[PDB]
């Protein structure tokens, strides 16, 4: 009974400046131990879609994601990360799919 067990982390600059570039890294990752072909993972800044990749995880294999992000308006944005929102696999863990990085924009 082989259950997968997908996850992402996003790391990088938790504050920026205003019309300044920032670059952040997704780190996603198979805990389960099976292959999976239905891995879409998703960035949402304040729930806006930012950006969307798809890629295929082994038994606990990780795929480096890196993306570039410029905040024109001040303030504090939230980035998220969301792996199979399409609910494709039965996994072990279902809190696991998902990503909170809070983000700070300052106009110094």
């Amino acid at each position: 009974m082989e259950f997968p067990d997908l996850t992402v982390e996003i790391k990088g600059p938790d504050v920026v400046g205003v019309n300044k570039l920032a670059e952040y890294e997704v780190h996603v990752k198979n805990l389960g131990g099976i292959g999976v072909p239905s891995t879409k993972v998703r960035v949402y800044i304040n729930g806006t879609l930012y950006k969307n990749w798809t890629v295929s995880l082994g038994p606990k294999e990780e795929k480096v994601l890196t993306f570039s992000w410029t905040p024109t308006q001040e303030g504090m944005y939230r980035i998220n990360a969301t792996v199979d929102e399409e609910n494709t696999v039965v996994e072990l863990n279902e809190n696991n799919n998902v990503a909170t990085f809070d983000v700070s924009v300052v106009l110094e």
